[PDB]
RNA sequence: CCGUGAGGGAAAGGUGAAAAGAACCCCGGGAGGGGAGUGAAAUAGAGCCUGAAACCGUGGGCUUACAAGCAGUCACGGCCCCGCAAGGGGUUGUGGCGUGCCUAUUGAAGCAUGAGCCGGCGACUCACGGUCGUGGGCGAGCUUAAGCCGUUGAGGCGGAGGCGUAGGGAAACCGAGUCCGAACAGGGCGCAAGCGGGCCGCACGCGGCCCGCAAAGUCCGCGGCCGUGGACCCGAAACCGGGCGAGCUAGCCCUGGCCAGGGUGAAGCUGGGGUGAGACCCAGUGGAGGCCCGAACCGGUGGGGGAUGCAAACCCCUCGGAUGAGCUGGGGCUAGGAGUGAAAAGCUAACCGAGCCCGGAGAUAGCUGGUUCUCCCCGAAAUGACUUUAGGGUCAGCCUCAGGCGCUGACUGGGGCCUGUAGAGCACUGAUAGGGCUAGGGGGCCCACCAGCCUACCAAACCCUGUCAAACUCCGAAGGGUCCCAGGUGGAGCCUGGGAGUGAGGGCGCGAGCGAUAACGUCCGCGUCCGAGCGCGGGAACAACCGAGACCGCCAGCUAAGGCCCC
RNA sequence: ACCCUCGCCAAGGAACUCUGCAAGUUGGCCCCGUAACUUCGGGAGAAGGGGUGCUCCCUGGGGUGAUGAGCCCCGGGGAGCCGCAGUGAACAGGCUCUGGCGACUGUUUACCAAAAACACAGCUCUCUGCGAACUCGUAAGAGGAGGUAUAGGGAGCGACGCUUGCCCGGUGCCGGAAGGUCAAGGGGAGGGGUGCAAGCCCCGAACCGAAGCCCCGGUGAACGGCGGCCGUAACUAUAACGGUCCUAAGGUAGCGAAAUUCCUUGUCGGGUAAGUUCCGACCUGCACGAAAAGCGUAACGACCGGAGCGCUGUCUCGGCGAGGGACCCGGUGAAAUUGAACUGGCCGUGAAGAUGCGGCCUACCCGUGGCAGGACGAAAAGACCCCGUGGAGCUUUACUGCAGC
RNA sequence: GUGAAAUACCACCCUGGCGCGGCUGGGGGCCUAACCCUCGGAUGGGGGGACAGCGCUUGGCGGGCAGUUUGACUGGGGCGGUCGCCUCCUAAAAGGUAACGGAGGCGCCCAAAGGUCCCCUCAGGCGGGACGGAAAUCCGCCGGAGAGCGCAAGGGUAGAAGGGGGCCUGACUGCGAGGCCUGCAAGCCGAGCAGGGGCGAAAGCCGGGCCUAGUGAACCGGUGGUCCCGUGUGGAAGGGCCAUCGAUCAACGGAUAAAAGUUACCCCGGGGAUAACAGGCUGAUCUCCCCCGAGCGUCCACAGCGGCGGGGAGGUUUGGCACCUCGAUGUCGGCUCGUCGCAUCCUGGGGCUGAAGAAGGUCCCAAGGGUUGGGCUGUUCGCCCAUUAAAGCGGCACGCGAGCUGGGUUCAGAACGUCGUGAGACAGUUCGGUCUCUAUCCGCCACGGGCGCAGGAGGCUUGAGGGGGGCUCUUCCUAGUACGAGAGGACCGGAAGGGACGCACCUCUGGUUUCCCAGCUGUCCCUCCAGGGGCAUAAGCUGGGUAGCCAUGUGCGGAAGGGAUAACCGCUGAAAGCAUCUAAGCGGGAAGCCCGCCCCAAGAUGAGGCCUCCCACGGCGUCAAGCCGGUAAGGACCCGGGAAGACCACCCGGUGGAUGGGCCGGGGGUGUAAGCGCCGCGAGGCGUUGAGCCGACCGGUCCCAAUCGUCCGAGGUCU
RNA sequence: UCCCCCGUGCCCAUAGCGGCGUGGAACCACCCGUUCCCAUUCCGAACACGGAAGUGAAACGCGCCAGCGCCGAUGGUACUGGGCGGGCGACCGCCUGGGAGAGUAGGUCGGUGCGGGGG
């Protein structure tokens, strides 16, 4: 029987994932209030008819459809162009 | 029958209508038989109706001493037996193929569990509630309970009462509304039920009778599951109550008995010495003692033997005590958290860390085991979250059934983005070898403070050449995710409800961790098989490797993997 | 064959083995003669020897008679005889030296432990003033005890000898009229509910209210604690000597690799040809120590160690003999176990150890006496281990109660 | 003047103390009459005495007792660590994703670090700069973010979330379309409407904070409001609703308001879901060999060695894993009995040597056979003693407990040290402690029975194929010679002795010999003396002792010899005009291999061979047995026996006979019988006398017994 | 329509940085002042106001260059959906789709709408 005292650790803890990331792509139809994206800083600019929340938590706030837009070194946005 | 006792507690029924129960003869000591006789029957002949199976025999048919096996099965052949025949029955000589049943498991022929064999007993029920479903009755309603009257396998009556017809509020309360609110803002519960439709009074109107069974419910029957009950059956170690036990053992009380023979020779006495008397020294006597040796007796030291024993503690040899804290008969007392204990938790009626019996009692058992007829369709899980949880559970995932919805499913084509792995690369964060240049610092020529000069040592920052990274990224695929439009009629999908089981997984491939890039290792990710395909072919054999998804039959055909010299 | 119980054995003589386990040796009686040590009783059966039959002769005591004979009972001296051998058979200690542990005789785990365990005389502490304390019991009552401090109860140690240090901080026990806190109850400034009111109900601050704990003193043959760390003497080492502290204080004597020593077969010495044991020492005591006593001690022990002599079948190293079984016949006639069996070897393979798969090898059918490697042989639903929100016994400054005070 | 502060006088009061008095408490003392105890029985006398006892109630102490609690994870469990939340990675470019994987944080804080309006832009690099480090604050360029943002990390960010200033409190109330996330309930984003506000000219922005941790369901209660309910009525008490409070319930989805240990005195239910043994897988560790050649070896890498490092094999170590076995796979050491491997301790062959010889070293070939006795410890192992040719290393469940032992270890007792308040405990010690007559199958050793072997018999045989056995030392002669300065000292060949071992044997030596002989004791008996018998073991004791069986005793054995080979050494010889053992062909060469030697053996169904015997159909089926009863050669049965033997078998006899028993002779053992005679008082001693008795052995002799008989068994299938 | 300038957006480096031109007629800026609205942590620097002598110096606008920055092929690899194989293993190969990053050739000192003033 070999047992020698066993070492330990403790750096074993880890946090909750957080299930963030774009919620709704370009091209989807979207009613007014529908969280599009929902990163953590700024990722994601809010675009025309957008939102941010407390959290720069993208919404909607137009019943139309969806579509993203880089701006280079402007930024990425994410506006809802109205189901005119 | 068992136990001292409380108490436990069996087994065992059948001649025949009628004893008519077998006179008598024969073998025999008898038993038992053979005749005779009774009877419808005696293989109803006496523990006798019927009398199965295991088991034991006698006779016959086939067949066996060079073969080897989960005992069979498929194929021919021989012998025997049926029938006219075709055909069939029994046996088994060769050949081919073949890893018991149950259980439990990731996995069993397994050298894991259970079973000697046969027969008989042996486990998912019942009551009342609940929830679905279903066969009926009546339905803006339905229905009685106790009890009463009747029957004597006759039903009636009985509206107390219960559900249902209004939802809301914590409530007062209001009401198709209501609750929060100041609010006709909002919002949470709420409601908003006709008719597929024959007929027909026979208004050019459908009334409304009717209808499914609803608006819509109830009642009764049936079935599934749930709750409370022992709630599928068997099983604890234990807990508690009332009793029975000291005829075993422990301790004390009373009253009686037992201890061959020897050995040793305490104190005392007496005598002789002794001295001034004494002490004291000698003998002698004496007969003390948890004294000695050793039978009885009481012990149980070592060894052997015994080990389904002579024996649930024995036998043999050898040992301890043996006038004592000794041994022993009879009569008595103390007991279950109690007694007793020269103290081992010993002993308390052959298992005492808490006696035995009966009772609570069918204790509880998240554990183990077992769970009995047939066929047909579908068919899992071994994951996640939480759990005094981790071999148990609740919800979800996956299975199934009923009803509803009807192209929405998996998969695929075309678009649009979402992303930072592979790879690569140093621009960031760090790591990097050498070289250049160059703050310093050893230190060096030193004209000595004013700098200075040199240095195959140390050495920043910075540049050049070479690289390194899961927690680096200037960059970045393949792919993957999702939405839209299209294909896609599948034991696809979606919605509502009834029943689950599963929450030990395993091997292989690939991508990571751990490990020591060891493990039939371990932990995740996708996939796939096994599991449940220990069904079939290949791989010598072999759950998961290659082939391939077994409804049944065929003395037909083409293939797969793997093969094509013989086996 | 083998097993039991018994007999003998050449040469050796413990080389056997955990161990002289077993067996043998020795064994009664008489006479010589016996060591250390000692509590002067012992150790004494210490050891070590010698004698032991029978015949004849002589002779002394006693008991009974009678003082005599007989008959009994103890002796003393002489000669001689025969065996291998004279307690001629049976009953019948092997001895010694040295350690440990208990004093001694004794008691105990009925059925694996007889002991260094219990007990024990003796020592100390403590309670009890007698309706004693304590024990049983609800109570009455009873034991204590028809006892009374030279008694009882409880506790530890355990003859005897020399002794039994240091620390009272904490726990316990004894004593304690300062103080802290604390129950019921008392007391009621003040406040409340209702009544038209008198009222009737309540809440409630000061303050007064027991043991208890805290506190203060004592107490060690009360529970206990006695670790360390620095400095220091004519090499070196050591430290009589000083200092230090979270605690209260830091091991007095005596013992010591011990029933205690991890390192360890410590290191010296002894005994042996050779010694992890043993004996005597040293002291680095992992982790002795004074009454859960320290250190000794004659005597005692079916206790445990180590050595010698003796003698052996223990062994080298076996042999033969005997009897009771085993074997065979007649009689009688069990058992655990058992899925069924038509039950072989090797390499493999397989849930990792197959008579049962594969390939090969071997192999006529059926018994009888033997052996014990396999059938993961039998027996007992592993006593170890883990699991179960299983169970019991026991402990305490775990919780919560209760008796008792 | 001193002091912090001033004193004559005047007061209001405070501190503490003493008196006399109300309020409330304590503790004594005396009394007797309740209660208690006592006196030759007492309506009474003593003693205690309102205490004690006893009732109700307060608080206390309280393992003496009772009921219980003492978590989970976990590469077994325990010990250690951990348990909720946040960041990054692992995570395989959506989301998610585990491990006792890698690395860090949280259990707060801010009234300004909040709302809004208006301004401002950093860090460093290089210059130049009073004290000025290498960053204080300045000035000038250059500098898109490397600074800053309360704290971890990440994301984000100057077109501000950063830095400053002004008013402010939206760190609102009533709501809340629509979503993210998700088992449950929780978490999260939030436009927009209303009420009443803040800042801005206005557009507008404000329902805390750049963001992601800073947290806790329910239950039970507290405090404000509510006016909702309030037990006949009214009011109250008490609830409800709204708001808010008390959690290291941190084991962080939270069992009770309330909880630790121990068991070797232990018990049940389970598990090979899970440890100890053995096996298995693995091979880090272990053992072994190989590659490289620093560098040692006077010189010289490789005689012998081998730095740093590298590649392997084995599966005997210590482990890892947790795969069969927990309805049981007995565990260390010894004994017994073997058997295998070779990585060889000895012995046999051989190469190189820093090999003169002798003795070594090293490597290659080679297990055929060997591989001692003791002291110590339970030991394995080791250390010693004395030898040896050597005192090999491993495997077989660390071989072997239905084979033995039980000394070590692991049950109950006891003690030491030590840990613990304790009960108890300790890979610490110490003494003690029940290891189960029966073998069914396989396997193994032996012995039979049946049938077969294609006529039946009685003999003798061949040997396929098995088994046994294989050892080694010393001395002498070659020759004190080759070799060697010397000391020492061989090969090859040839002898004689040993040791262990094996088979057989009993002449000898030495055992045993259970009644062969004698001697002896006690007792009972026959028959009194004498002479005898039983018993004192299953021999009473003692001394002897044939056959048989035996070792300590005796004789033999290992071979010799032939053949093929290992390493190794060559001949001839190309490819490659040389060289080369190789490619073709040929040799030499081991205790090893084959055969030789001893033993078994034709169930060698491949059933063999040789010699000799007896042979016929006689009655009867499918006409050579497929058939019956006598037969034949022969064979059993039965009997007498046996150095044969458990039984069976095998061998020898059976009256034509020496088989056993007896009788006779001889061996052989006892060691002078009885009786009688002589001497002695007697025990005894002479003599007759090597007498008597007398198993097995070597033989004679039909005296007794193997009387007499019976039953099987050919008639022999094919070109 | 066409050049120049003034405001504004889009594209977000081939859209810039740095050198070298040049421009003021107009617009713009610098300036002249700062009594007044308004200001600075202190400065009219910056905001702000009233102006108009001088200027293009600064700043800005518009050209020029490739050196830094940036952009960046084509080929060929890497890697990889899917399919099929090899090695004891560490790993590796063929088929079929997709296909980088670096590197090289080379590209660039912008393009462009709406409204104003002016030739
Ligand atoms: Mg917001
Ligand atoms: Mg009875
Ligand atoms: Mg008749
Ligand atoms: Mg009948
Ligand atoms: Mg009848
Ligand atoms: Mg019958
Ligand atoms: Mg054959
Ligand atoms: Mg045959
Ligand atoms: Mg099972
Ligand atoms: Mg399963
Ligand atoms: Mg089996
Ligand atoms: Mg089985
Ligand atoms: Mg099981
Ligand atoms: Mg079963
Ligand atoms: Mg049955
Ligand atoms: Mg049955
Ligand atoms: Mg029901
Ligand atoms: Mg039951
Ligand atoms: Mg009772
Ligand atoms: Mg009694
Ligand atoms: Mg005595
Ligand atoms: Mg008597
Ligand atoms: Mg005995
Ligand atoms: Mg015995
Ligand atoms: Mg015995
Ligand atoms: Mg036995
Ligand atoms: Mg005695
Ligand atoms: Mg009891
Ligand atoms: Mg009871
Ligand atoms: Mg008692
Ligand atoms: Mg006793
Ligand atoms: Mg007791
Ligand atoms: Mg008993
Ligand atoms: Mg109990
Ligand atoms: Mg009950
Ligand atoms: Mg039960
Ligand atoms: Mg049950
Ligand atoms: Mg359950
Ligand atoms: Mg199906
Ligand atoms: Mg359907
Ligand atoms: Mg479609
Ligand atoms: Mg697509
Ligand atoms: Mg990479
Ligand atoms: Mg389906
Ligand atoms: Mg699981
Ligand atoms: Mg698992
Ligand atoms: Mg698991
Ligand atoms: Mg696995
Ligand atoms: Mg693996
Ligand atoms: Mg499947
Ligand atoms: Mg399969
Ligand atoms: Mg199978
Ligand atoms: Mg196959
Ligand atoms: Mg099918
Ligand atoms: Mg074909
Ligand atoms: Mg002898
Ligand atoms: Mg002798
Ligand atoms: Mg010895
Ligand atoms: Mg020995
Ligand atoms: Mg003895
Ligand atoms: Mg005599
Ligand atoms: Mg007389
Ligand atoms: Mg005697
Ligand atoms: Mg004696
Ligand atoms: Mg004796
Ligand atoms: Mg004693
Ligand atoms: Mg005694
Ligand atoms: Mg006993
Ligand atoms: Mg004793
Ligand atoms: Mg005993
Ligand atoms: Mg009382
Ligand atoms: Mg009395
Ligand atoms: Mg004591
Ligand atoms: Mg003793
Ligand atoms: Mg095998
Ligand atoms: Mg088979
Ligand atoms: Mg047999
Ligand atoms: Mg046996
Ligand atoms: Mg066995
Ligand atoms: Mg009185
Ligand atoms: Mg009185
Ligand atoms: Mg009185
Ligand atoms: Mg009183
Ligand atoms: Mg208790
Ligand atoms: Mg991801
Ligand atoms: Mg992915
Ligand atoms: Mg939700
Ligand atoms: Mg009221
Ligand atoms: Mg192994
Ligand atoms: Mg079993
Ligand atoms: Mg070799
Ligand atoms: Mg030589
Ligand atoms: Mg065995
Ligand atoms: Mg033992
Ligand atoms: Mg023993
Ligand atoms: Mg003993
Ligand atoms: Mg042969
Ligand atoms: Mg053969
Ligand atoms: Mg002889
Ligand atoms: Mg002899
Ligand atoms: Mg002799
Ligand atoms: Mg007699
Ligand atoms: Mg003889
Ligand atoms: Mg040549
Ligand atoms: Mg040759
Ligand atoms: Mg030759
Ligand atoms: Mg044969
Ligand atoms: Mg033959
Ligand atoms: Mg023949
Ligand atoms: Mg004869
Ligand atoms: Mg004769
Ligand atoms: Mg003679
Ligand atoms: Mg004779």
């Amino acid at each position: 029987a070999h047992k020698k005292g066993l070492g330990s650790t403790r750096n074993g803890r880890d946090s909750q994932a957080k299930r963030l990331g774009v919620k709704r792509y370009e091209g989807q139809v979207v009613r007014a209030g529908n969280i599009l994206v929902r990163q953590r800083g700024t990722r994601f600019k809010p675009g025309k008819n957008v939102g941010m929340g407390r959290d720069f938590t993208l919404f909607a706030l137009v019943d139309g459809v969806v579509e993203f837009q880089d701006r280079g070194r402007l930024g990425r946005y994410v506006h809802v162009r109205p189901l005119a």
